[PDB]
């Protein structure tokens, strides 16, 4: 395949991006990256900024989760139909990154302690993405437009990791609800998120979630 | 188009957008938002991540201060020559977001605890932007291509900003040092650095940096 992603046994920050290359029907290959392999540190520090995702495209070797995004989004159309629904794309995309980020540190950083903290404060992060659903067609297409796009991708599994998190949060989020079941049918994407190569890996590497 | 951006009498967030600007000869509106302004809520509430920089380009409204870099990067074409340069683009923006999050992080979190880490740690953030320099003609030109790009004036700032937080830090890194001489003396940019609505703002809200 032309794709390559190189990363940890786990969904993490490449479950977005495989979403999207399953959904839209394009070829690529795994690499695997073991404990022991990182630990070895010749891999790590042949990475631009010492972190996995690696990914290639051809000989274009790229590193961070949004930067594969991004370019995916750009060469498959799924970046906005014009130059203003691709700056709308990308302010949603901050704003799942942002989120994303407090989940992360949540997870790998202060579980037992910061969990409930984290919950209460959910549905004020939750907010903005359902307001932004509302003033797009009534909430019943993507989150800009009228076709998706890559921050569909990365909101979706935003909004999947936070059910397993804290079950029943869209509750309070009609269209977002309706949305993740609306996005999980698409047949291609459907029948990936059923699949082993998705169910059985990890959401992320320490076993919390 | 005409352009605003609304936020607080700092640098801070919009340093690079504004940078961009003045450099590409681009004229815009100042709002200026106090902490007695911000605290009073209903500014706050109308931000759609309910943070500043929001930012207006005639009718559009967006908020997040790198999908406004990525804004004006797209429609002032700032954003390489093509895909492969629009992705690494990307990628050095998304490592300059970064090592920014844990300046911030700093800065308002752990400054007394935390600062001789940080500075101890400093050079080998610094690294991958040195060696992107090297891959690309000599360090020469921009740290993607041979035009400039946002990611050019984000990256500035960071480095700028280090500078102050770590006298010297650049001292050891030849390229990323003639890099910021470099673009600092562009004329228009030159100007901007050197007026009093760059100089008399604190990099920070906390008076510290
Ligand atoms: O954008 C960034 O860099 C992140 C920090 C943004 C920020 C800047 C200033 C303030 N305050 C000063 C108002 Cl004059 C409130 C006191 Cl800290 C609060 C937040
Ligand atoms: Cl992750």
């Amino acid at each position: 395949p032309p794709y390559t992603v190189v990363y940890f046994p786990v969904r993490g920050r490449c479950a977005a991006l495989r979403m999207l290359l399953a959904d839209q029907g394009q070829s690529w290959k795994e690499e695997v990256v073991t404990v022991e392999t990182w630990q070895e540190g010749s891999l790590k520090a042949s990475c631009l900024y010492g972190q996995l995702p690696k990914f290639q495209d051809g000989d274009l070797t790229l590193y961070q989760s949004n930067t594969i995004l991004r370019h995916l989004g750009r060469t498959l159309g799924l970046y906005g139909k014009d130059q203003q629904e691709a700056a709308l794309v990308d302010m949603v995309n901050d704003g799942v990154e942002d989120l994303r980020c407090k989940y992360i540190s949540l997870i790998y950083t202060n579980y037992e302690a910061g969990k409930d903290d984290y919950v209460k404060a959910l549905p004020g992060q939750l907010k903005p993405f359902e307001t932004l659903l509302s003033q797009n067609q009534g909430g019943k297409t993507f989150i800009v437009g009228d076709q998706i796009s890559f921050a569909d991708y990365n909101l979706l599994d935003l909004l999947l990791i936070h059910e397993v998190l804290a079950p029943g949060c869209l509750d309070a989020f009609p269209l977002l609800s309706a949305y993740v079941g609306r996005l999980s049918a698409r047949p291609k994407l459907k029948a990936f998120l059923a699949s082993p190569e998705y169910v059985n890996l990890p959401i992320n590497g320490n076993g919390k979630q």
